């Protein structure tokens, strides 16, 4: 299972892990992705999740869009999880780059309560450009199942362990 994780409360973990090595070396249930509406996975999480399925995540993905056409921002859907997970939960975290609504996290984090264990990136983090500290916050004030978050970056991994309350 999950391990050198480090306990944040009854259900959230977190570990300095790249997010991808993570998912193969553990096979989880539930990989969630830091998807956009469109599930156009080209950068950040989503661009490298994407990359591990030899592109397969992409092709699987317009399939969909094509059907049922895009996510709401806040919104998921489920799809397969390829070599890397049993599925993969494409969760739609709100892009203050993009000017979208910062209230819509918890929305966004509320998609994880349908799974009893993910792994999981910090939603709005990164490339999405939110405050890390404030979406850690979030997920363990929204998340009730077992969420094992992997942080890519070392220095951020450390700023958010020692500033958690
Ligand atoms: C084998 N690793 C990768 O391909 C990789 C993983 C990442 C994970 C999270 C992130 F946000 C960025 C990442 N970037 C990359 C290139």
């Amino acid at each position: 299972s999950f391990s050198g994780y480090l306990k944040l409360t009854d259900n959230v973990y977190i570990k300095n892990a790249d997010i991808v090595e993570e998912a193969k070396k553990v096979k989880p249930t539930v990989v969630v992705n830091a998807a956009n509406v469109y599930l156009k996975h080209g950068g950040g999480v989503a661009g490298a999740l994407n990359k591990a399925t030899n592109n397969a995540m992409q092709v699987e993905s317009d399939d969909y869009i094509a059907t049922n056409g895009p996510l709401k921002v806040g919104g998921s859907c489920v799809l397969s999880g390829h070599n890397l997970a049993k599925h993969c939960l494409h969760v739609v975290g709100p892009n203050v780059n993009k000017g979208e609504d910062i209230q819509l996290l918890k929305s966004a984090y509320e998609n994880f309560n349908q799974h009893e264990v993910l792994l999981a990136p910090l939603l709005s983090a990164g490339i999405f450009g939110a405050d890390p500290i404030h979406s850690l916050r979030v997920c363990v004030d929204t998340v009730r199942t077992n969420v094992y978050l992997a942080v890519f970056d070392k220095n951020l991994y450390d700023k958010l362990v020692s500033s958690f309350l």
